[PDB]
């Protein structure tokens, strides 16, 4: 039987790898592959967090700023700071409350939640374990047939998603060779696709190939006719990803490589997220991830186009070792290190972030 | 005696990197030696793989593609992948069955199969192996004897070949330092040079020093005059090169540093891609090698001006451990990967990988 | 009871490295630490050694030069060397005698001492361990309260402060792991500012968020005002920078990264140097510090527009292994190997050096 | 008493690196140090090799090439190849035989030998060894006295030297830590410059003390007027050392960093040859030192603007290995490297190789 951790209470950290060393005391061996590693030589995994460091913040002086707020008003909520949850998939890997525990824990920190196709729980427990003032995002892995989608579309509403992010960049699983060598498979249910995808058992490749590779602006259109829902594309990195998508209707885009997890040898999505902010040009909300481990890195991505920082393994970790109080606490550590970075750059407030100028490294 | 692989079958892998490995287990080390390493310090030979990274494939979204197709249409051969067997000497080195098993492989793959002047097999065993429609291609080390030039023009006639492949970038040897220390020489005959070239117990710098050194435009006019097949010339790395060759009638141009054994100090093959596909501006067909280890390389370099990739070191190395079966495994290995690729490139076609725009890697 | 060094006399040592390395044997583990370490992941703090090399000092030949000269004329001071001694905290966690001795050597070397706020010793205890003729600078953490400011300002002035150094880029303290790991508490008094901060037993984020953090171009005024000093503005990175301290009446600009213990992801000091001396125009002096090991850091520095070469942690080294006599001869290591540096790029005096062209490193 | 190589005969290697490495058997301690090691932390010591990589060599083919040409004619001599000795001190460091078996083996090799002023052997002995016929040029470290400076250059004219090399970039030895560590001193009496040095027992830092400091343009005036042999100046790495070298009346320019020797942190010698190259403009010829072990460095050097290229250490590891034959193999290894190099790159001659054009790595 599969056991995950099952501790919930405060965790003993100082930054996010001793965080991810300490989480394999308590995830198994499998299922800490699964979550830790990335797609063929891992050159896009490891360039992700490199590359922060090709653009570099200025510690100014003499800005008048004490007390940094990094509070977002964003649409019509008001969330903690510019920092939200990743979708992932399979929380029961990680803790045996899963998204229960994840749900709570962020709708407790206060932002935004963004939940898996590929949950281990119900939308309706997610919902249920955030309250029903929880602001929540729904992450769509769609099927091959469109009732199917119609289903999943109206189950999302019912659950008061105040967005759809269809995740666009895994139409196939990337060559995960930590999964082949473990000869990992999921070992839970996967309630929300369940029409389509019986989770348990299965491989990744199966789970990714059972979902629709055929994507195209037809599905932007398909969402928008039958939840009017505002629509992110996640996985964008060009001027070409973001004109299709806006012609086709989207009302948000979500800069990603997927953390490395998916097509190595193409770049690290903070390179590609000022080709984006580019083309964008201010129309719609930017949601950006890939890397993210320092609260300098959110500083950079907002001073380079982003409005919200999404956090993928950092808060899986965190969650493992914790439960609802661990994965606040990892939103409570990049929140507390932007509060520095904000000081000593000399941005009072999330705005001031966003007009913060860069010095591109010469010599990376 | 020399003893090299015997096994027919299905081999274990991951990836080209634990094939390297496992063929210790079955090459001599002095074969294992001649076939692994490369010229002086191996700056070239290291940068080959290290170069694909110079340019970043962008894993686009929303572009309706499913089951991508690598099928590949050359002159009036239908391949199954753009992707063919590079010529390499003394396959005995590797497998009992020499080049029997290779030629056996790659015509149950589907793709050209380019033989080596220096074959441990008469060109009538590799076309026998292959079968009659096997697509084979004749590489020439040309000998100092116009005569033996004629003659061994008119067995590749005999023997089906559809082009001749003139390789010009090793009229001497490199400085094979692990050959030295190893006091390599060769085990086998190469009975289609045994008119000035015997094999058994010589050096590899005897043996190009045996071929003609004095290499020029006059012998494509040789070439063409005594055979009307097509020439390549392997070994173009430069504008000058392609004029050189095209300007004496070369029907196709072969983009390779001959895996990095030659002139230790050049360009990354990879790189020089980018200044030979300019120079061709699509006026013949180019192949390209050197460093191939994953399905993304292919694309890279058929999205820079590749019409076809060939493969070296890793099927030689499967053809150690499976015979024909491993051979094919390995072709199988890199069309599974660039499926993969094609998928989450956006590419629906081979046609469509060479309308691809990579991103120049500013941080490489 | 804290035991920091209590040697007086002469230190065997080739290098800064292996200097840094014999004084773990004197400090005891916690102070080593709080000296030693950096802020974050240590990119900052490790890129201020290598950017010397981003620009490459010319040995010139045939300059007509012998015996170089580094006396420097700076206001009505004649030093010994364009190199001074930087503010740096608590000289008790090095040495016994701790800012007696540190002013003492720096006296006697024959150069500007900078006193830091956060001393060990009261300023009147420096004043008189220097000698009357001893030329000290006021490195001043500012108070929330403009009495307490007064009263500082005030204090200096009695003590014959030549100028004041307000320290702007450390608003908040960093993320500085190690003094985390350790637990690391301050050990003794802080008796310069008192009034606001009583050291003992205090962690360094409570120590700096003591100080003031709405620092801005009203607190130049304030001390113009108070104290007719000419105020020197420390961590200036940025032309933007340049110009909110010149239009606030600064005298003079230093340019800083705190030696990497501050913003990590930020630039090295020596490569924001440039934007610095290019908006500065020489209408102030320029101060210099943060990575400094060699005499070529120094020439390079000054060559780049520097006046003034700051030292940190390298004095403290030879602080806490030989006292005044360590501090002076880690002193009397970085002037010999300027001498060296000026004879072979072929300056004869200080005003030379500032006239040398660098060759900026194209292969970093 | 010191004891250095003794044998006279073959030596077995396969490449530079294990020469260097073999010659810790045979040469003492302290001698190895002095010759193996360079300036401060190495940077510019380090740099010298990797410089070559820096620029591309093209394998360039149909060249129409076949038994290459090292023959070198360089005013009225007749060179095996355009590979000279550069002068290196205290030759009796590495065999007791010293300056007579260097002198011998590179007579017999066929090319230019360059003595040391600071040679453990007379001129007279260096000019008795080679013969009369052998081509041998004079470097020049001045004395403060013109007196003695006169003496030297009617000693150079008796013993029939063809060129003085005044070595202009060692008037104070650099901060040569290896030789600090090992307390060296040179065991051997310096002949030549004995009216102002007796070198037993002496440290390099007051051996080099001992010589002229401020050298100038006048210096290479006072050498045409009093000797009337062309004046190479040498450490010349910028065109502004170009000019006043060719102003005061130079007739040759020497690039070189002194093997990494003098000033860490400035540029590779091969990266300044660019810069040299284009400042000369074919007016004199050039000579090229430091960081040579490969024919392709050779090769690159003259495309690059050299006319003769010098090696130091490697023949010195020979030398103490294997005398007069020893170092003769090492010419000869540096000689039959580069024919492959020249067959490889298609240059039939010398001159051919200055023709060809290198491309610039962007991806160091
Ligand atoms: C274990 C695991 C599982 C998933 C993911 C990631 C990981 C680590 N990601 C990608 C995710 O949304 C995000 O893009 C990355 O996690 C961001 O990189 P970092 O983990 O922060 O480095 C992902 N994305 C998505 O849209 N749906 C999913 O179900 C999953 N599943
Ligand atoms: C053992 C071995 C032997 C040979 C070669 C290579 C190797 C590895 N190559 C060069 C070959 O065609 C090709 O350019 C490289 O193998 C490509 O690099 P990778 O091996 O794929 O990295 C080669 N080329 C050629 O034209 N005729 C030959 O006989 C040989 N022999
Ligand atoms: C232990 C310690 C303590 C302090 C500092 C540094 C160090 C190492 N620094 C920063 C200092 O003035 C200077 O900018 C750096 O020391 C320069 O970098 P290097 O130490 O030379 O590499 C510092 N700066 C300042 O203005 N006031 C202070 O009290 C201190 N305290
Ligand atoms: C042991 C030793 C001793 C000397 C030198 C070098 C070495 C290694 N060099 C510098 C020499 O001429 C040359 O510039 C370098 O040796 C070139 O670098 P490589 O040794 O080839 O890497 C040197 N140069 C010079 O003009 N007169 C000298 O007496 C010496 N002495």
């Amino acid at each position: 039987v599969y056991q995950a951790g099952t501790h919930e209470g405060m965790i003993d950290f100082i930054n996010m790898e001793d965080l991810e060393l300490a989480a394999t005391q308590v995830i198994p061996s499998g299922g800490y592959g699964y979550i830790s590693s990335g797609a063929g030589d891992l050159f896009t995994y490891r360039e992700n967090q490199k590359a922060f460091n090709h653009q570099l913040v200025i510690p100014h002086v003499l800005k008048d700023v004490e007390l940094p707020d990094t509070t977002t008003y964003f649409s019509d909520e008001t969330l903690a700071a510019p920092i939200i949850m990743a979708p992932v998939a399979a929380h029961g890997l990680a803790h045996e409350q899963a998204e229960k525990a994840s749900a709570k824990g962020v709708s407790e920190f206060g932002t935004i939640y963004t939940a898996s196709s590929y949950a281990s729980c119900t939308l309706e427990e997610i919902r249920a374990a955030g309250g029903p003032e929880a602001p929540q995002w729904f992450q769509f892995y769609m099927s091959k047939d469109d009732g199917i989608n119609l289903d999943i579309l109206e189950m999302a509403k019912r659950n008061g998603a105040k967005a759809v992010v269809l995740t666009a960049d895994a139409t196939v699983g990337g060559n995960r060779e930590t999964d082949r060598r473990n000869g990992f498979t999921f070992p839970l249910p996967m309630p929300i696709v369940q029409a389509y995808q019986s989770g348990v058992g299965q491989t990744l490749d199966a789970v990714y190939k059972s979902s629709k590779q055929k994507l195209s602006p037809k599905d932007i259109e398909f969402i928008t006719t039958h939840s009017e829902l505002p629509v992110y594309v996640k996985g964008v990195q060009s001027e070409d990803d973001v004109y299709r998508s806006l012609d086709a209707g989207a009302q948000g885009i979500w800069v990603s490589n997927h953390g490395g997890r998916q097509l190595d040898g193409g770049p690290a999505s903070f390179d590609s997220l000022r080709y984006v902010a580019e083309a964008v040009d201010k129309r719609v909300p930017i949601v950006f991830d890939s890397g993210v481990r320092r609260g300098q890195h959110i500083f950079k991505a907002i001073a380079s186009g982003a409005d919200l920082v999404a956090i993928g393994r950092p808060a899986i970790y965190g969650l493992s070792l914790g439960g609802s109080t661990g994965i606040k606490q990892v939103f409570d550590f990049f929140k507390t290190e932007l509060e520095m970075v904000m000081q000593l750059a000399g941005t009072q407030t999330v705005e001031d972030i966003k007009n913060a100028k860069l010095r591109e490294n010469r010599f990376m």
